């Protein structure tokens, strides 16, 4: 037993992470068959960011004005193309490394592993969320451009993230790995600004399932509540709604636990009035909300 | 910037676990050149648990009934040890993926990434402490003996703890790769428990500092306090002792920040005092006590 904030194993992704250098710029990129992935701003220039014609700066440039290295071996680009806001470095050499991917793109409320990186190499790995806002509460320091994001599905990788940028308010955002951005977010320098933020209703309850089949019930009560009169108390402490499929979703740790949804929703309910008056659940004194029903059920089983 | 629970990147420890059977016993091994190292209790039934005399049944065992696969290859035992709690089973091949390792011994306080197992097959990885008490609060189902702990240094593998067992407060207790338990925990059927646990003070305040780097400023004040007074105050709160060393070893983050580590001490025996009162810090609503100085300067630089 125990609940802790558990990332997927790196080995697989370490394994595709170059090092791509361009012009003074050098960033992280994601080598993938005979392909790298990696975000389009590294052919910026501060004066460019201002304003950057992505397609008119990229057919000023060459194969050989990128240095990609994997490790120790310089790779060759042998060709370059953009998709979105990704650049596709076509190199000579397939990864032998390279795993068994797809490209997905999540849903705000999903969770995915980071692996941080810097020059090209992993620095360290932690679990996140996709906020409501399309943000992630990220660590990065400069020079993490082009870490991803990724969850594992049997032996197979499926990337979610590359990350691009800071936004002022000290979170991050990003695309998918086909370029793509999540949220209304661009690879230039403007005024943006993220949207405001809610909690993940669905979570936070699938961590109270957590933390009963982990022996803590004091929050529990006798009451249950509708789903309708759930939302009307939720939305007024900016929670997500809660919706029949959250419920559906939610199944299996009802089941595990023998405490029907609308049971559970009507404890959170009274957390969200009453606070937590000094007691902690799994540890924390805050609602916990970056833990979907399928990381419970795939830590607690 | 950003500040999130960070894990190690786990690929140089995903190529050493193996799969280790014994009787209807399977559990996790680490493999290391031509030894795969594991749990003794492998060899027990539940019968034995109740009092083992483990050099009388590990005598009674031959190689053969020793079952090590790596994947799919299963690895042929050519010879057994024991090394206090761990046992050592010889085996025909070097592991070629043997990265850099040694096997070091950590201390109450400090911080480690654990990948844990499943049959040999790595299922998550997340960061935790030693605790005061030498449990860890880890996350552990039946089947995961055998996963390790473990630091990375360079390209070196520190490995530091093996997880043997669940405590009945919900706590994990494992030893060294050496076979030593941290604290008094022994693998047997005993009453065993946990002594009382205290806060990892000289943490607390690497964290207060990585909560200063990224713009959270609402606890410091005007106050400075002796090393004498604050001890006086936070023993009371079962704090951990703050010594001239842990001031020493909070220096650079003292210095990038400009505040004195007898300066954050004021601060931190005010919220001792005074409760968070409904604000956070880095997110947490708790003062947060397992991130070392040095996770603090690795992450925050």
């Amino acid at each position: 037993s125990g609940f802790r904030k558990m990332a997927f194993p790196s080995g697989k992704v370490e394994g595709c992470m170059v090092q791509v250098t361009c012009g003074t710029t050098t960033l992280n990129g994601l080598w993938l068959d005979d392909v790298v992935y990696c975000p389009r701003h590294v052919i910026c220039t501060s004066e460019d960011m201002l304003n950057p014609n992505y397609e008119d700066l990229l057919i000023r440039k060459s194969n050989h004005n990128f240095l990609v290295q994997a490790g120790n071996v310089q790779l060759r680009v042998i060709g370059h193309s953009m998709q979105n806001c990704v650049l596709k470095l076509k190199v000579d050499t397939a990864n032998p490394k390279t795993p068994k991917y797809k490209f997905v793109r999540i849903q705000p409320g999903q969770t995915f592993s980071v692996l941080a990186c810097y020059n090209g190499s992993p620095s360290g790995v932690y679990q996140c969320a996709m906020r409501p806002n399309f943000t992630i509460k990220g660590s990065f320091l400069n020079g993490s451009c082009g870490s991803v994001g990724f969850n594992i599905d049997y032996d197979c990788v499926s990337f979610c993230y590359m990350h691009h940028m800071e936004l002022p308010t000290g979170v991050h955002a990003g695309t998918d790995l086909e370029g793509n951005f999540y949220g209304p977010f661009v690879d230039r320098q403007t005024a943006q600004a993220a949207g405001t933020d809610t909690t993940i209703t669905v979570n936070v309850l699938a961590w109270l399932y957590a933390a009963v089949i982990n022996g803590d019930r004091w929050f529990l009560n006798r009451f249950t509540t509708t789903l309708n009169d759930f939302n009307l108390v939720a939305m007024k402490y900016n929670y997500e709604p809660l919706t029949q499929d959250h419920v559906d979703i939610l199944g299996p740790l009802s089941a595990q636990t023998g405490i029907a949804v609308l049971d559970m929703c009507a404890s959170l309910k009274e957390l969200l009035q009453n606070g937590m008056n000094g007691r902690t659940i799994l540890g924390s004194a805050l609602l916990e909300d970056e833990f979907t029903p399928f990381d419970v059920v795939r830590q607690c089983s």
